[PDB]
């Protein structure tokens, strides 16, 4: 579990969302596991605009705080799960780090900011979901 709370924003995991996520939905996305929410109370989170590929994300399911290199947002394949038909998701980053499915929310963070979140991993892997192109927002 997880979310970023930017401006008058929520971002959460779309496969994550609520019933409320839904009824307050301003953008949706299957393709990247993405749905952002509108909120009445003024965030707590900054987002990254950079190309950073290194950073830090919180793993849940160790307490943890880890040290990462990831690729670059890149379409990958993702096989079928009780949330979505096999599929490749889109704007989605890799990197080596431990990751269980219920981690999925947790923030990957640059120097610069929030970058994204976790949505996929297994096998010693984990992915985030980029949110750093999505510049609207910051408005
Ligand atoms: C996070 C993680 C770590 C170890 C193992 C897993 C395995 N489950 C998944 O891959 N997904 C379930 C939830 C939605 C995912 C998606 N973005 O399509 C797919 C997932
Ligand atoms: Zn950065």
């Amino acid at each position: 579990s997880g979310a970023i709370y930017v401006g008058n924003y929520r971002v959460v995991n779309r496969h994550l969302a609520t019933h409320n996520d839904w009824a307050n939905l301003v953008w949706e996305d299957s393709s990247r596991d993405l749905l952002v929410s509108s909120t009445t109370a003024q965030g707590c989170d900054t987002i990254a605009r950079c190309d950073c590929q290194t950073g830090v994300y919180y793993c849940s399911s160790r307490r943890k705080h880890y040290p990462v290199s990831f690729s670059k947002p890149s379409l990958i394949f993702v096989e079928a799960s009780e949330y979505y038909p096999a599929r490749y998701q889109s704007h989605l980053m890799l990197a080596v780090g431990h990751s269980e499915p219920g981690d999925c929310g947790g923030i990957l963070r640059c120097q610069h900011g929030v970058v994204g979140i976790v949505s996929t991993g297994g096998n010693g892997l984990v992915g985030f979901a980029d949110v750093r192109d999505l510049l609207w927002l910051d408005e």
